């Protein structure tokens, strides 16, 4: 009567729907050999130093086919908003800045994520983790990436590591000789909006589950820089289970799984509720970043059993920097997934504002004072540019009784951190960061006579658009994702203003010129998301 | 230059601090030798099953020391209320019938979750999932244990397998040639309070993570079966990396982590913020299930590495079915860790309610004694779970009648394990009350449902209810699921809904069923002060 079920019983569980190319001459680190008559398969652990390294490097300059149609379809697409259409062309011709290997396609080059599958008789020699976090370091060391990992000192005291390091490296332990593997370089913003909710069998009924994806899509908001890839999965064997699935659904690792349940509890893909989901993301009028029907690019739905007394769901994106790379290691050698070298071809073969911050800041808001919210504007001068550590750390001099700086009160505040600058740039890719992360400072900045304007990406919370309008203050959204060209045609001039130990979180004063961005608050109680996210 | 430095490094990674038995015999089942110059393991695949086997049986009847050493602090600390040392003597003494071998500790027997590390060189024909499953199945078929997995046939249309399977199967690649495991059985309720948050780097500072923690321990309530073994997780390099590191730091998986951090990231445990959450924990007044000091045993607290933009938060329970063993095969055989076979060692007035009257008159004795009051029911309950509940309420949304059953007698809400072979009943302790709440002013406007035995607090529109339909909740004891169904079940029958398997609606006749009145029909709660 027993009856053995695997969970995930994946149609093409080796990607072979996946172009893959081989790294040339790999097959002098691989031997196989023949032990007790099986058959296995002795690997030089520097073949996993050398695909890391490819890996992380390959996956910032170019994406999957999937991706880029996403966005050819939101440009082609008559039901698109005009706003669609403006963020996904920003981003395709980003993508085609960044296809040319010097300037990575996003500022922020994520968290290095590992998901490895060593065959039992794949033998390496052990030491799997030093090897990859070798390729990983070289890959962030030796090219214009970025080091994003903060490590805790003690609970509170934190500092940059330096290096891109720690990697989460996830090996597993599976049937074969062989290596196979799944390199995602995940963005924080992105990240953050993975969510878990603890739900129960009241949930699971068409009405509920419906209403449901209605409000907690409007929770991921623009905050991760859409068109999303969303992920959505309605059960799991428990919370780590659940978000580690709701993961791979969201980088279409599970796209190959059966779409129907069984007795024995099997995971599914359902493609109705992929069809809802979407639906849902369209219909909100959320849009590309800026209202509009791009909300998504797809969804995938997983439904998972169940432990009678539980449901937990997990709801995650892909953010524009949608980047992970398959590969594998056989008798063969090295094969990596192949990427999209030429995004130009999704680009179609076929009205703002001009705001000089060369002035004092107080005429700067008096013409922004002029605009409704959703006016396009572009950005001719200084910024001042500070986020989370350096916020924290101005409000603790600030508690300590020391003055907001002069360097907060002269200029509009830009909340990001840059990637490294190639040589002969003037700047390495530099857009914005997540806004909602800073949304406790600007009441108070402002009440100290700074901060009155801030440049970022993401809808905000309620105190922005009151601090704003008993300030006199804005908020402007800029495009999020397209860090390249920005870089590469906004920013003429960095230097480091203060803080230089932190790394990209120091405060910078940059020079830019056409910066593109929207007015998503102003200082009349105003917001360019208070209907589609209220 | 590089430098490698692993997230996790325990200064004891093979848990030398666990005492482990070996199961006789079964160097049969390995055998050492030695390829290509290195030292490796042949282990023959059916030593998962016998494994598997052994671990998810033992850990239904035994507890670790650390667990029970809480239940009697409970008791023996002067600072414990009396609903403290109740609570803490009536899990111990359950633990106590546990021991027996015959009544698992709790109806709800849990998931099975097996983490593995197979070494490099550690060689099982590869087909571990199938092997560990069926040890799993043996474990769950043979023994008096509960079938609590649902299988999703499309997005709503469920059946239970019946079998507890499938399990979670998360089997790592790790150096060397052996093989070490830990199995959980974890139950439903204490999963469900697996929380994750995604935070700012405005959280870290000492006075807005105390605020923190404040709050979110009283989102825990009492719904899984406190004294809880808190776990906290701060940081981390994904959603799913804080979740698994907060449910093995629960476990006691990560105890010998380093304490400081370092400029590379690695983790560390952080034994000045454990303090401060037991601190919290004890000051919230919620108690062991029913006000008092003893809401937690004990806390880890482990401090993560973090990317800039990013700071998830992980918060996680070990319930009173405390239910996790250690194991590993090496080239002597299959090593198995070793629990308290002896919880006697550790162990140093109410109000009568007739069930046999009309529930109105239930209803009036009920009125008559504030929240808070210890009760003893004798008579019949009907038993109905989270499904029941949502097919009544189909069936009343297509004209039907609210059935009979839900009408005469109070509603437990509850779901057997398996009854052991001449005994009246399987371990039969209750569940969750929240996962109902949304069904109680529905049934008792349509003139059932006025009375709900079960574990946990409630959400206001409980209250509301009973004190707008003239309405009880009265609280079970949550964990002592094997001495209520020894001692108080007297009788079980399947009344509606058999193919739900454990989710059927029951009919039981109980006598002397401890429980608490938690709701009144007056608006009144009895954890409106600590879990407001
Ligand atoms: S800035 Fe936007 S595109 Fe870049 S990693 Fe963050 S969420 Fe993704
Ligand atoms: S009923 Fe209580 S003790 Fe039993 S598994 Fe659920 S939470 Fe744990």
């Amino acid at each position: 009567d027993f009856h053995f079920s695997a969970i995930f019983q994946p149609t093409d569980p080796h990607h072979h729907q996946t172009e893959f190319a081989k790294v040339e001459g790999s097959e002098k680190y691989v031997e196989e050999v023949e032990v007790f008559g099986r058959q296995a398969l002795k690997v030089n652990p520097e073949a996993l130093t050398i695909l890391a390294h490819r890996a992380f490097s390959d996956v910032h300059h170019f994406f999957r086919k999937d991706h880029l149609e996403g966005w050819r379809r939101a440009i082609e697409d008559p039901e698109a908003s005009d706003n669609d259409r403006y963020v996904a062309t920003t981003l395709l011709k980003n993508a085609c800045i960044a296809a040319g290997r010097v300037l990575p396609s996003c500022q922020d080059t994520g968290t290095a994520i590992v998901l490895g599958k060593r065959g039992e008789l794949c033998w390496t020699g052990g030491e799997d983790e030093k090897y990859l976090s070798k390729g990983i370091w070289n890959a962030y060391r030796y090219h214009n990436l970025r080091y994003s990992q903060t490590a805790a000192l003690d609970m509170f005291k934190e500092c940059n590591t330096g290096d891109n390091l720690p990697a989460q490296l996830d090996l597993l332990a599976v049937p074969g000789s062989d290596y196979e593997f799944l390199f995602i370089a995940k963005g924080g913003g992105s990240a953050n909006k993975a969510y878990l909710y603890q739900e129960t069998k009241a949930l699971l009924n068409p009405k509920s589950l419906r209403a449901f994806i209605e409000e907690k899509l409007k929770t991921l908001g623009t905050a991760a820089c859409p068109p999303y890839h969303i992920a959505l999965v309605i059960g799991g064997t428990s919370a780590e289970m659940t978000m580690k699935t709701v993961k791979l659904a969201s980088c279409r690792y599970y796209d190959s799984l059966p779409t129907t349940g069984d007795k024995y509890g099997r995971a599914f893909r359902d493609p109705e509720w992929e069809k809802i989901v979407m639906e849902v993301a369209q219909k909100s009028g959320i849009g590309a970043q800026f209202g509009g029907k791009y909300f998504a690019h797809q969804a995938r739905v997983i439904r998972l059993p169940r432990h009678g007394a539980s449901c937990p769901v997990g709801l995650a994106v892909s953010c524009s920097a949608d980047r992970q790379i398959l590969a594998h290691i056989n008798k063969s050698g090295i094969y990596i997934e192949q990427l999209e070298q030429n995004p130009a071809q999704y680009l179609p073969d076929i009205t703002s504002v001009k705001v000089d911050l060369k002035r004092p800041i107080d005429k700067v808001r008096q013409q922004l004072s002029q605009y409704p919210v959703g006016t396009r504007v572009m950005l001719n001068g200084t910024l001042i540019v500070a986020r989370d550590i350096a916020h924290a750390k101005i409000k603790e001099m600030m508690d300590n009784g020391e003055p907001l700086p002069e360097y907060m009160k002269t200029s509009p505040i830009y909340y990001a951190g840059p990637a490294k600058t190639p040589e002969g740039y003037a700047s390495g890719s530099f857009g914005p960061t997540t806004a909602g992360a800073m949304d406790s400072y600007v009441d108070l900045f402002q009440s100290h006579g700074g901060s009155y304007i801030t440049l970022a990406k993401g809808n905000r919370s309620k105190q922005v658009t009151d601090a704003c309008k008993k300030h006199g203050g804005f908020y402007l959204g800029s495009i999020g994702g397209p860090a390249a060209i920005l870089a590469k045609d906004s920013i003429k001039q960095v230097t480091c203003l203060a803080f230089p130990e932190l790394g990209m979180e120091a405060v910078w004063k940059i020079e830019v010129e056409d910066f593109p961005a929207f007015i998503v608050v102003d200082d009349k109680g105003n917001d360019m998301y208070s209907k589609t996210l209220a």
